[PDB]
C-alpha cells in the first residue's frame, strides 16, 4: 500500500480532452505547477512541495501517461507523449482549475515539458524553473562516446517497440532501482524515502506504464528534437524569466556548462549548481526548495 | 542435439594459457583462420567454409568466451575480452597447431580481433579480411544522434554489470533473435539456416555466455577504444594487405564510406560492398566466399 507523502494536500483528477491528470493540490497564493520526470511520479516533490505551499498554490501533477494520470493512446509519431502535446494537455488541465497564468518548475522529463511550454505558450507562464536538464536538442547535438555511455537510455528506450518493453520486462524492479541509484551522488538508494521508492516501483511494475515511458523517449529522439531544432534555427528564445538548477554530479553538467547553454535558449536566465546528483528535490531538498522559493517570490 | 554444419571438418580443442579455443578444422593448404562475432558462434561460417576448404586449411574458431571456447574470468578492465587479449590468445592457439604465419578473416567482433591482431603482431598475418566493420575508434568518433540510435547496443551492452545481464535474462531468446533479424537486409530470420539459429540461441541461453558478450562490449567502449586511439593518433597503420567487405545494408556503411575510413588505417587495403545486411557469410554466402577466395588466393 502506498503512503500519502503530501499530508494536507488534496487530490484532484483534472479532466482534459486527452485524459485525466492526477495531481496533489495544496497551499494558497499564486499557482505553481510542479512536474516530475523519469522514472518517477509526482511524489518526488514530497520533500519540497510543503515548503513551496507556504507561499503558493502548489499543484503536483503526474505527467500524461505517468503515475495515476490517464494514458492517452499513442500513434506512429508518439504524438501524445511529445513535450508539445504534454504541454498542451497540462495547459488545458490548468485551465480547468482557472489558472491561465502560472509558475512552473519541472525536473527531467517534466522540465522538458516545461521549456517546450515556455517556447510554445509563453503567455501562460509567470516564471519557469528547470531542474537538471539541458534542452533535448542540446543532448542530441552533444552526442558523443562519453555522453552515449552516460545517457545510454536515451537511445535504448527510443528503440522501436517492443524491444525496450520486452527487455524492461526482464527485471523491472531492478531497472527502476538501478536508474534511481545510479544517478544519485551516493550511488545507492539512501537519498530516497523508501515510501517514495515504493511509488516509483509500483508505477514501473505496470507494462502499460513502461510502454508510455518508452513512447516519451521515442518522442524525445524524434519529434521533440525536431520541435527544438525549429526553435534553435529560428533563434527563438524563451522570454519568461527562468531559473536553471543542476546537480554538481548530475546529468546536465556532463554534457556542457548548463547556464551557458541555457543563455542560448532563454533571454533572462539565472542558474546555480546544487550539491546533488540528478534528483535535486530528493537528494538536496533544502537547497532546492530555498532556490525555488527565492526565484518564484 | 546441435547439428553438425561442417560435414568432413574435424574438431579441435586448442589449449592456450587463457583457456581452450574450440575450432572446426578442415581442408588443406595455407592456414586460414575465420573468426565470428556477436551474437553468433563459429557456425556462421558454415556456408562459406567448405568453399574456402577447397583451397585453404580452414580453422573456424569460437572467439575466447564464445560458443564452446572456454570463458576466461574477466576483470575490472575487461582484459581477456579486449581485442588485444583475444588476439594474443588466438596467436597462441594457432602456434599450438604450428601456424605462426596465417591468413585471417573476421566478421563483427572477430573482425575487431583481426585488425587489432594486425596492428599488434603484423608478422603473424599473410593477409587479412574484415567483414562489415570499421575500427572501434571510428564508430565511437562518429557517435551522433542518428548513429547512437542505430547501434544503441554499443552503449547499452557496455553499461556496468549486471544491468544488461539482468535485462537480457528475462527472455534471452527474444534478444538474440531480435539482433539476428534486425541487422539482416530482410529484417527477419529468413537468411539463416534454422540449425545455425539453434546454435546461436543455445549459446545465448547461457548466462555466463551472455556476461562474456557484455564484457566484450565493455572492452569495446573502453580499452579497445583506447588502444585504437593510440594507434590512430600515432598514425600507426596496418601493413598487412587487407580486404574490407561490407554489406550495402549493413552496419559499417551507416557510419561512413568504409573504404575511405579503412585507407586511413591500412596502407594496402581493397574494398567491396556486397548486397547484404550485416551477416555477409550467411546472407550472401556465395558472394562472400568468392571475394575471400579471390583475395586470399592472390
Ligand atoms: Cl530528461
Ligand atoms: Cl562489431
Amino acid at each position: 500500500d502506498l503512503a500519502d507523502l503530501f499530508p494536507g494536500f488534496g487530490s484532484e483528477w483534472i479532466n482534459t480532452s486527452s485524459g485525466r491528470i492526477f495531481a496533489r493540490v495544496g497551499g494558497d497564493g499564486p499557482p505553481l505547477l510542479l512536474l516530475h520526470g523519469f522514472p518517477q511520479t509526482h511524489v518526488m516533490w514530497h520533500r519540497v512541495a510543503p515548503k513551496l505551499a507556504e507561499r503558493f498554490k502548489v499543484i503536483v501533477a503526474d505527467l500524461p501517461g505517468y503515475g495515476w494520470s490517464d494514458m492517452p493512446e499513442s500513434d506512429e509519431q508518439h504524438t501524445p507523449y511529445t513535450k508539445r502535446a504534454m504541454a498542451k494537455q497540462l495547459i488545458e488541465a490548468m485551465e480547468q482549475l482557472g489558472h491561465v497564468h502560472f509558475a512552473l518548475a519541472g525536473h527531467d522529463r517534466g522540465a522538458r515539458v516545461s521549456y517546450r511550454l515556455a517556447l510554445d505558450s509563453p503567455g501562460r507562464l509567470s516564471k519557469l524553473a528547470v531542474l537538471d536538464i539541458l534542452p533535448t536538442y542540446e543532448y542530441w547535438q552533444r552526442m558523443n562516446r562519453a555522453y552515449a555511455l552516460k545517457i545510454y537510455h536515451w537511445s535504448f528506450l527510443a528503440q522501436p517497440a517492443p524491444l525496450p518493453e520486452n527487455l524492461l520486462g526482464g527485471d523491472p524492479d531492478f531497472y527502476v532501482k538501478a536508474k534511481l541509484a545510479s544517478w544519485t551522488r551516493a550511488g545507492d538508494l539512501s537519498a530516497f524515502d523508501p515510501r517514495a521508492v515504493e511509488h516509483y516501483r509500483i508505477a514501473f511494475a505496470d507494462p502499460m506504464r513502461r510502454h508510455v515511458m518508452c513512447e516519451d523517449y521515442r518522442a524525445g529522439a524524434y519529434a521533440d528534437f525536431e520541435h527544438d531544432k525549429i526553435d534553435v534555427e529560428a533563434g527563438n528564445k524563451i522570454p519568461v524569466p527562468m531559473l536553471a538548477l543542476w546537480g554538481a554530479s548530475g546529468i546536465a553538467q556532463s554534457a556542457a556548462t548548463p547556464l551557458d547553454v541555457w543563455r542560448k535558449w532563454a533571454s533572462d536566465v539565472q542558474g546555480a549548481p546544487i550539491e546533488s546528483g540528478h534528483f535535486l528535490p530528493e537528494e538536496a531538498p533544502d537547497q532546492t526548495a530555498e532556490a525555488l522559493v527565492r526565484f518564484f517570490s
